[PDB]
């Protein structure tokens, strides 16, 4: 769909980290005055992984969730109030219709949905 | 200020355009989802001059203005607004108030203020 | 298995080259002296794109391969001889077989494979 | 005058920058064969910046200056000598008279010079 993209690694899960980090890093220290929130991010992305992978820190925001669709909602939120460039979501599985309510979230807040899918 | 910067460009009213065409590109064509609105922009330009910059017509509002002082108002409600990552101004002369008014309006949109003096 | 990745990117196939750059952009201006090779990338990596993506090019291979199978070729001598930190490959469909070979070439050229599955 | 044109930028270093870019890009690409000359740019435009900023490299010539005097005599031969269609100046301050000196500089190159106020 549309403002939706997935982004999935496989491989030894240190070295997935590692070529996210590039990844993240780059939409943080973006051109764009909004931010950049993560939700529901895997345990890996420690408090020190972030900064160790050098986060834009003032300008990334990590909430929780609890449930695999309670992330879904939160990513809808975040995206649809649209105060952040870029929601990136770590959904699996993810209907064809889960995309399709973070695509509308997403060009609602004129934002980008990236969900990530580590493993 | 914040959120604020002025571009003053002076020489053959020619080269003037055609110095600020890459930046208008480069605006335009920028990783943000939102808008790139100009406001109350000078005759030279044309619809033509647009796309002949070639610059990504579906993600630039033009809005017109009668008043340098209107243009002062479009341009903070488009900053307040939020749907723009970056509203252009062509605002001469321009008080170190009409500046904070930009910038303040600038941050509640998470947008950029960006004012360029051609001549 | 070991020594290697998979990449896979889905979505605007233009929006997929920009979340590639960065992640290319790193391993190009890495540490490590050693070559960055590209192994039969699409077309759209332009003689333009990586100079615009910001990479270093006094640090890639960009080596050209005209079967699907020849990459996979290419892709194991490259970092067999191990003059490569990494190798990035574009590959599909990539056997469970393939991979093998190429974690095996990874491990003796002390490098890291890396394959990426745009679209 | 003729063949002179400056551009000023105000607002943060940072962004400054970022709107320099695009300007740079351009004249780094354009289709005059001849070379694109900086003359005694900031210290910001980093060997790092500029290929980051995705400057076509190969085709600048960063020449240094010690004194803001020097470079504008740097900068009148750049021009005079006709091997460059643009050279770039980082004067300030720059008298009428400074500019004419570059103005016929450029003519006689057939070039065009631009100076830039940062800050």
């Amino acid at each position: 769909p549309a403002a939706f993209s997935e982004l999935s690694l496989s491989g030894l899960p240190g070295h997935c980290l590692t070529l996210l980090a590039p990844i993240l890093r780059e939409l943080s220290e973006e051109q764009d005055a909004r931010w950049l929130t993560l939700i529901a991010p895997p345990a890996s992305l420690t408090h020190e992984w972030l900064r160790r992978a050098g986060l834009n820190r003032e300008r990334i925001l990590l909430l929780q969730a609890k449930d695999n669709a309670a992330a879904l909602a939160l990513s809808c939120e975040a995206l649809r109030l649209g105060r952040s460039h870029t929601v990136v979501s770590w959904l699996e599985p993810l209907s064809r219709a889960a995309r399709k309510q973070l695509s509308r979230a997403a060009q609602l807040g004129q934002a980008q949905s990236l969900n990530i899918r580590l493993g």
